[PDB]
This record gives structure tokens, sequence and C-alpha cells, in this order.
DNA sequence: CGCGAACGCG
DNA sequence: CGCGAACGCG
């Protein structure tokens, strides 16, 4: 399997896990940050990735883009494929704010149709994605 | 740590 | 028994 440059990666940066989460999708072949997600308070990294390319999905769905989409977590993009993560993060008032945007993340999924393909990035292979926060 | 994948009680 | 409940990464 080769390198599609044409295309746009997602990675979390965490302070922590579970801890603060945020996210980014960056143009693969230029590095161009095309969207961020400010930190979110508490959330697991799993949940993170797992925003980071429902929103990517999001970002490319309303630009009419057929660029795939690469993620390093395999968890992730089980989930969406699903259309359900399966976190076991507790739900409290300090975890609102991440299961907020899962919960709609999934329901975008569940009422959306997309052209995205969804890549796993070979770290092994490849090296960084070049989303990684570093 | 959180994930997916791989004992004990009824 | 036998059906659920309870290591390997990144
Ligand atoms: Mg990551």
């Amino acid at each position: 399997e080769e390198i599609i440059w044409e295309s746009l990666s997602v990675d979390v940066g965490s302070q922590g896990n579970p801890g603060i989460v945020e996210y980014k999708g960056v143009d693969t072949k230029t590095g161009e940050v095309l969207f961020e997600r400010e930190p979110i308070p508490i959330g697991t990294n799993n949940m993170g990735e797992f925003l980071a390319i429902v929103h990517g999905l999001r970002y490319l769905k309303e630009r009419n883009s057929r660029k795939p989409i690469y993620s390093n977590s395999q968890t992730a993009i089980k989930w969406v494929k699903d259309k359900k993560a399966k976190s076991t993060l507790v739900r409290n008032e300090e975890t609102a704010l991440i299961w907020k945007l899962v919960d709609e993340a999934e329901e975008w999924l569940n009422t959306h149709t997309y052209e995205t393909p969804i890549l796993k990035w070979q770290t092994d292979k490849w090296g960084e994605i070049k989303a990684d926060y570093g």
C-alpha cells in the first residue's frame, strides 16, 4: 500500500489519558492546518480520535472533496465505520462536553452519507502522521 | 491509562 | 459443560 498525498490527516494532542483533548486536521502533502478543535477539558484519546475523523468527514463533505482521511487510530476508525463510539468513559458533569461532542458526532454519522475513504496511517512504514502534535 | 481482541455461576 | 462476565499496544 502506498501513501495518498492528496489527503487529509488527523491526530489528537492529549495531556493525559483521560485528560485534555485537542485535535487537528492537516493537508497530508503541505501540512496546512485545515481545522482545529481547541482543548476539551477532559476526554479519552480514543474519543478525540473519533471526533477528529468525523470533523474531517464533515469538513470534506462541505467542500465536496473526494480526498481520503488518514488516522493512526485503528480504534477510532472502527468506531466511525460502526457509527458507534464504544467508549467506557464515565458520563458526569466533568465529562459532559466530550460526551456531547461524541454523541453529536454519532448523530451526524447516523444521519448522513459520505464518500471519503477512511484509511489507516501506517507509522511503522511512513513515519509520523502529518497532524502529530510532537 | 483506554481500547479491541483474545472465569465462575447457573 | 457453556454463555456471558471478567494481552498488546499506542
Ligand atoms: Mg493519536
